[PDB]
């Protein structure tokens, strides 16, 4: 029931607070994104910011659990010269790998995938396209204040709402 | 001079007639961009969407004249879901190179240079940031009535209008 191309909002299982590219957030250009994170938007709850899953499988019309696929978000507005597809880097000030935009189609460190969790669902990030996978929860250590995401292997229940 | 991190928009040096990534002339959301050619606003001749140079030394506040460095567009829209960062690509329906958008910062095939030429300047793409490079100059095959940038050692001569 998840569509290849279609956007998606991804929220928390049991919450309202979704999702947003650090750069969107902060409604201002600039010259470099190293770390464009992707935080949670809390106070208020607000719904985000839509993204696209892009099975490896490019014939695939429906998008498969437990198989290799880009995200990227869904946005007309962009404030930093890189990518909206999603990669992991790592954080020495976030205390490790964490979840950003600024990646590129079909590399090495650009591949999630969404599997179950529960009566919901869970992303997880493979390094080169391959398990071991990591999965892909909230943080706050480093943060300022804000939650992120990050493949630190504590998974964050989510469910997906059809943005249209 | 020309400054780092300081807008410019690239126009021929006897026209007014500069240039866009063609996303931003299609101006509608895009499920990927494969070949997003930078073409030249003609008729009427606009002066385009302006660009951002960051050399190799990237603490430098002086761009360097024959010194690789990465070029991105300026913009806050962006209908594609790949970066801003122009790079090099092999088009058949084009006869060959053309430059286009969706490149990565410090990647092999990301490097330009600016070099003098006549009393004004060119634009050169230096594979993997060494030369020899190839002049970017200007094409039509293939470009369906637009005329796109493209290496192919036939230099256009250009300046640089500092945005604000
Ligand atoms: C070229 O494409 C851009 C980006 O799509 C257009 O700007 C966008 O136009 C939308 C209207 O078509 C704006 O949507 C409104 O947003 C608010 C708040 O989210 C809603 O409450 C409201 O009901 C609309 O949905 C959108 O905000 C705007 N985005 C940006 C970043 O500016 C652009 O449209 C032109 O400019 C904007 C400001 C509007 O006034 C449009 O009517 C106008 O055409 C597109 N340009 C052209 C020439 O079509
Ligand atoms: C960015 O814009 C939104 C919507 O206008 C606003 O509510 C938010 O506080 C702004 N963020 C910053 C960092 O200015
Ligand atoms: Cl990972
Ligand atoms: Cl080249």
């Amino acid at each position: 029931a998840i569509l290849t191309g279609v956007p998606y909002y991804i929220l928390p299982s049991t919450s309202r607070a979704g999702f947003s590219p650090d750069n969107l957030r902060k409604n201002t250009s600039q010259p470099s994104c190293p770390l464009d994170l992707i935080t949670q938007l809390r106070f208020p709850p607000r719904i985000g910011v839509p993204v696209i899953f892009t099975p490896q499988n490019s014939s695939l019309k429906v998008v498969p659990l437990s198989h290799n696929l880009n995200i990227h978000t869904c946005s007309d507005l962009w404030f930093c010269p890189e990518s909206k597809i999603w990669t992991v880097k790592s954080s020495s000030i976030h205390r490790g790998l964490v979840v950003t935009t600024g990646g590129t189609f079909r590399s090495l460190g650009s591949w999630f995938r969404i599997e179950r969790h529960g009566d919901s669902y869970k992303l997880v990030h493979c390094p080169r396209g391959s398990t071991p996978c990591r999965d892909v929860g909230i943080e706050t250590v480093g943060g300022g204040g804000r939650r992120y995401l990050a493949p630190r292997d504590r998974p964050l229940a989510v469910r997906f709402t059809r943005a249209s």
